[PDB]
């Protein structure tokens, strides 16, 4: 299930100086009967410039470079309509000879669908993400994947993003997850810790986390006892001062591999009066028991229950204001990579 089935933007380097090239590979994994896609990619056009006839700036009609799938003889349709002023790449890449593709019975479910090279114009931490555009509609975070019947794939995959270039792990403002280990055998528990860095006047969080319940089981990270749909996470370093009235709740859908966790201080005036904000530290620990040893991941993922969420995350300051910008969501790595 998702996020084992995914589309992701993967950079070949995570730091690059001005004038250097960063290669963004658009990779899919385990997309059943995949035949094609339409993707709307957003970047900051003050920071990055898409390039290549190896070296030449894209124009309006420039297609991304070829990847490792969608190169076969099933009548590939390709169109691009890029807005270089706004920093939007929009392209379609799909097989049209679907009857023949089906009959071939060898679907291209995993690989690189396209490559976009970016030249760095400015020293500035910056992200690349697929984003909804009104000229879609019903994309999933700017992504439309098609199966070999020509039907849109409407569920069952995660959009793993943003891809971030030139992030300073000490200085940047972000939320992320870390693992105590990124490989583990069947029956072992991986401890996944939600944590933040430099979030100004932070007072609480809500996060929506997606895992593949056929590969990992949500459990208490010490005891191994399975989470139910109301299980609390184990507390971390932050939001544990009793004086500020923390409240915590979990509302999950374990059969679908969805956790939703929230913890906030409530006595915000008392907290503000301390003049000692909690801005960097761990928020929550969840356990993941390995059911099968195969490559998977855990991700922050948007929820229809969090329409104002930023890739499945909401952070509040100590006036109860949603922090709407100025931090990155940093997805954790792969678990049990091959």
């Amino acid at each position: 299930m998702a996020p084992t089935s995914s589309i992701e933007i993967v950079l070949d380097k995570t730091t690059a100086s001005v004038g250097e090239i960063v290669t963004a590979s658009i990779n899919i994994k385990n997309i059943t009967n995949f035949s094609g896609c339409q993707l709307n990619m957003k970047y900051d056009p003050a920071v990055l410039q898409p390039v290549t006839s190896s070296g030449v700036a894209y124009t309006k009609s420039t297609m991304p470079g070829a990847g490792t799938i969608l190169n076969s003889d099933f009548n590939l349709r390709q169109v691009a309509d890029n807005d270089l002023e706004k920093g939007i790449l929009n392209f379609s890449k799909a097989y049209v000879s679907l009857d023949d593709y089906r009959t071939a019975a060898a679907p291209e479910q995993t690989g690189t669908v396209a490559v976009v090279k970016f030249k760095v114009l400015k020293e500035e931490t910056s992200s690349i993400s697929f984003e909804d555009t009104t000229s879609v509609p019903n994309a999933i975070d700017g992504t439309v994947l098609f199966d070999w019947n020509g039907d849109r794939i409407q569920s069952g995959y995660s959009v793993i993003q943003p891809a971030v270039i030139n992030l300073d792990m000490t200085k940047a403002s972000y939320i992320t997850m870390g693992y105590d280990k990124n490989a583990a055998e069947v029956g072992e528990i991986i401890k996944a810790t939600v944590k933040i860095n430099k979030i100004t006047n932070f007072s609480g969080y809500q996060v929506n986390i997606k895992y593949d319940p056929t590969v990992l089981q949500a459990v208490n990270p010490k005891t191994g006892v399975a989470y139910t749909n109301s299980s609390l996470p184990t507390s971390g370093e932050l939001l544990v001062s009793e004086d500020y009235g923390p409240i915590v709740q979990g509302v999950h859908k374990i059969s679908e591999g969805i956790l939703n966790l929230s913890r906030s201080y409530t006595a915000l005036e008392v907290y503000r009066a301390s003049e000692s904000p909690e801005e960097t530290g761990t928020l929550a620990v969840v356990g993941f028991k390995v059911l099968q040893k195969k490559a998977t991941t855990v991700v922050f993922e948007d929820s229809e229950t969090m329409p104002n969420g930023i890739t499945g995350t909401t952070l509040f300051n100590w006036y109860g204001n949603r922090i709407q910008s100025g931090y990155f969501v940093i997805q954790p790595g792969e678990i049990n990579s091959a």
